[PDB]
């Protein structure tokens, strides 16, 4: 089976969709609640409402996504509403994603979420990697920031939460990164990753950027950052033992997936796949990460997480 | 024409190999020099020879490479030796990429290197990004560190040179890479960019990773990277205007080099393309850049260079 | 708008998947059918139910793909049943891939069809192109053939219906295999191709074939085929102007839908890229031709279908 | 060693061109003889010089090329000059490669060309599938037509000669091909492949063919077509066992030409490749070769000859 008991929450399966797809309305998250995803994320949300940046904002390619969405969200209200009022958590476990532009901002609304979390069940995602918001760059790229936010965050919250990474590519920041978040032991785990910031898809016809947003600057996500997202998820999975690791990027398949788990993920989140595929896909993830667990096998996804064979 | 001037040199055309392909045996060099290329860069030396990481260490994938190579090389004796004796430069202007595991060991080479670089022309690209040397982070993520390595490279060398760059995915990354950059005079090109930093590919049936060194963990390359690497060029291309940008990833054809140049790249690398195809790589792309440029009516890469259209 | 009318339907777009790829069972079609594609198309079916061949017998490679499936499929009752039944035809088009093994076996499931396309207005693709069946040669490829299974098709369906080409590789071919195609006016639509049949992917470490049946001799797929199905897609487009051709091979952006459209394929659709990333392919394919049509100032398919210039 | 007794002759190596490229004018031949190439095939000729067909009519893609060259040689006579005069058997066998228009043309050339090869050695190369003559159809997919060539050239010739036959995709084709070549004892030798007829590649952005020769349906080489080409190699290797299968198609490493010589390879020929590499592509070709025998414990290529492993 699929199932996992993880942050004293149970999981029909380790799906569930990547913060920003699939979860900014009301009806996208009551479709992701209607999928057979083990579980769903909310769009990583401000204080107040947010248009976002200029489109177009988003671009799906061969390789996968560019975007520079810019947090465009219905405002912690109507999220912070959902998990409370609306959400139907007999369905399944909510995330609930954060992304203050300040810190005061995301201590403002943890306190906020505290008392829904605290009764509700719902969990934060607190995102300290949003590439796309301009002259707001990933909080987690900067240590000591990304430290603040934890203590601020962990006190004013002092619940149980997660934080949306950014990809790293530097043993160093690899170490650095996680001994930060060890050091939060009310962050329960890490979602590995979020874009690969600030690439650039560029059309050759038109001789200019597909993107508007910072110059045609955006998070990339799809089939482009697989291996990064696995080494992102086994990389913390490794140097954050009593936390879980939760695998985002470049899912498109049971076996991506597959690697995911193998890399040491728990959950595993689905962004730009699900964003052309629509929850559909959780269905066809779930049935393909059976197929494998068969041949392979594997009864539960634990006799596998992490077991990622290295030479 | 493809012909470009740069660095005091005439290049035949933007492309070459990207420093690491097809330039460590005195075979591969003569190789690159036989080639139809611009260009050539020699393997990332060290003073002393080395052996590099563990086979297997090189992992061609569908959507380019993962290595983890490990800085294997005959040793800086050898690449001066071919630099100040063996390379024709009556053929093409060559590059000697140095890549030493430390700030004395850069200074002992780049300092030995000078006499040459004077005489022969050989041009310094430093190599302040490999994320494969085990213990040793990405130089340029650090950005005193880069400084540091700037200052005594620059003061050692006295003579104008380039940096092969690491990816950014942070737009202060950017703006302080350029600002560290931008400090030295000599440094009149930056190489946008090295291998994504320790990506990580596993293989699901085998569940284990496809290379040896650092428990799979190596820099990706081709396909995986090209939106970053035009990032990387254009970020740079704006943000040090008084250096030339060599673009380097994810080129396999000469609408990727197109992509490259109209991102503000001068010299276009070839790493896995080549490593995958052989020398042949560049009078195709030559060609099919060509076919591109008669196209829009370009009869010089001056004409479109930096010209990406932005939204 | 990629809206189009053909063969008396309206299609959301010219997407669709190529039979044999997510649409063997009832949930590959269920999933089809929630996908965005402008249609779908069965497995293509025989009478009874196929195991198709000994396993391995598909391959993702860099390229695309190798396979003998074999016809595996749920039997002819199944598919007839959901195109009766199971299909809900408000979503979109249906087609009905039928592979019978000999004349009278196709001449038998048409007659049961006939009834239910009549009602429904399920399309039915006839596919003398399978060249995987052991024993069993491509039939497009003997035109004798091609023409008996057309006369026998075309009196026993007399409905409206089309033909699964093989790739042709001579003019000569284009030429007779379309002056066959012409001689029966029931034949509204040729989808080219089928795959590149009998190539044969062998590993060099293992210095064995990827697949296990005839021998490693499967149809190509993908990145392969593209240059190939453009052709025959034009070859038939020009030689056919009296029926709609529907291209299929190779296409894995909306680029090479574009290419396709522009070779002169009415409906596009998708087969290995299919294969390996899933349904979401479709809004990718959509938003990415839609963004073509966009930049070259193309308001509808109908605008630069087999529009391809020459020189 | 990779050195190889054949046709009567001694070859360093199992490489050599492809015929057309490179061998077309005196100075290529000596090129080609000045390679480390085992031998080289002079470009495909007709009884008069021919301009070939209008260019552009070569394009070097991503996966390969595609042609039209419509056989522009420099006539029989000066071909059959320099394999009587200019060639320096010493170095290495020279094949000339020889496509008439008619059977009549072949019977003219083969006759004045069997002194020729009966002082020489020059071996003959019986084009029997250029796929760029306008109005001329590949003769190979002809059975008939190829019977009457071989008939014909066999009596006309009465020494040991090849024939370059065209990629099949159809097993009954392969059996029948063979059926037809089988019949004549002096065809020792059979190249598969030459380029996969009639692919159409469209540029997106000038929504154009890339060359203008058949509304740009031209030959397919390079990436595109190797699995297509180990196949036939194999396919005739096996079907045609009292004769030797040259190898052509695809080939850009050693791994390749392993490939091939696994397939069953005699002599491995390297078109698109050389065309974009020039003659250097031999050294670096028989290195790789040898560096993979190395690792297998191969000494020479006899011993892994059709050796590929069927599931
Ligand atoms: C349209 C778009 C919007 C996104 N918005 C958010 C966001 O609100 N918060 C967040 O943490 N991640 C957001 N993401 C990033 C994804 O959650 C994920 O980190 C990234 O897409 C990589 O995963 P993928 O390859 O599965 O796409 C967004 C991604 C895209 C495609
Ligand atoms: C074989 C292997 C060796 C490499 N060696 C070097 C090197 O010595 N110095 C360096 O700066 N980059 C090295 N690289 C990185 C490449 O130079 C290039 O920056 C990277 O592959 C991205 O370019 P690509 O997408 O074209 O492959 C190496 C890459 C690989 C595949
Ligand atoms: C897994 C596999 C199964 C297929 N089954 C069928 C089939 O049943 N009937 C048919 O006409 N084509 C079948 N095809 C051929 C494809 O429909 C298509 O024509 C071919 O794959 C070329 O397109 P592509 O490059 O998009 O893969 C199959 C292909 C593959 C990949
Ligand atoms: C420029 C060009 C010229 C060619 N000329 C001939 C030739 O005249 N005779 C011939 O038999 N094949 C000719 N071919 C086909 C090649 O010999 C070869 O069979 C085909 O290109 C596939 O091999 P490859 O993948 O290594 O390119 C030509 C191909 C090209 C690229």
């Amino acid at each position: 089976c699929l199932k996992l008991n993880l942050l004293d929450h149970v999981f029909a399966n380790p799906f569930m969709n990547a913060a920003g797809v699939l979860c900014s309305t009301e009806e996208d998250l009551r479709c992701m609640t209607a999928s057979s995803s083990g579980a769903l994320v909310s769009k990583s949300c401000t204080s107040a409402p947010r248009d976002g940046n200029p489109e177009p904002r988003y671009m799906a390619v061969p390789l996968g996504s560019i975007n520079s969405m810019g947090l465009p969200n219905l405002g912690f209200d109507f999220y912070l509403k959902y998990a409370s009022d609306l959400h139907d958590y007999s369905k399944k476990p909510l995330f609930l994603s954060i992304s203050g532009l300040s810190v005061e901002e995301n201590v403002a609304m943890v306190r906020r979420l505290a008392p829904v979390a605290q009764e509700k069940g719902v969990l934060l995602e607190l995102n300290l990697s949003c590439p796309n918001v301009p002259g707001k760059p990933q909080v987690a790229y900067d240590f000591e920031a990304m430290r603040t936010y934890l203590q601020q965050v962990s006190l004013a919250y002092g619940l149980p939460f997660g934080v949306k990474m950014p990809p790293y590519f530097d043993i160093a920041h690899f170490d650095t990164a996680a001994a930060v978040l060890n050091e939060f032991p009310l962050v329960k785990f890490v979602t590995c990753v979020n874009s690969v910031g600030n690439g650039l898809v560029i059309d050759a016809e038109s001789e200019s950027v597909v993107i508007k947003p910072k110059q045609g600057f955006g998070g990339l996500g799809g089939k482009y950052i697989l291996p990064t997202a696995l080494a992102n998820v086994n990389a913390f999975y490794r140097r954050c033992p009593d936390k879980l690791v939760f695998g985002c990027g470049g899912v498109y398949s049971g076996e991506d997936a597959f690697l995911h788990i193998l890399a040491g993920a728990s959950m595993v989140q689905v962004g730009t796949a699900l964003q052309e595929e629509g929850p559909g896909i959780f269905t066809r993830l779930e049935d393909e990460l059976l197929e494998i667990m068969a041949r392979k096998g594997y009864r539960t996804l634990e006799e596998f997480r992490g077991r990622v064979k290295t030479i």
